[PDB]
């Protein structure tokens, strides 16, 4: 089924690099408030993960 951004989420904080999560985060950022609120915390926390500071 198509409109499933929260595969694309799910997806992207797999296994997500540095530059590879930079690259992924500006599209990771609209998925997150595309799916909602409580999945744009868990983007927060991949964020912090990494450091995005």
């Amino acid at each position: 089924r198509n409109l499933s951004d929260r595969a694309k989420f799910e997806s992207m904080i797999n296994s997500p690099s540095k530059s590879v999560f930079v690259r992924n985060l500006n599209e990771l950022e609209a998925l997150a408030v595309r799916l909602g609120k409580s999945y744009r915390i868990q983007l927060d926390q991949a964020k912090e993960k990494w450091k995005v500071k």
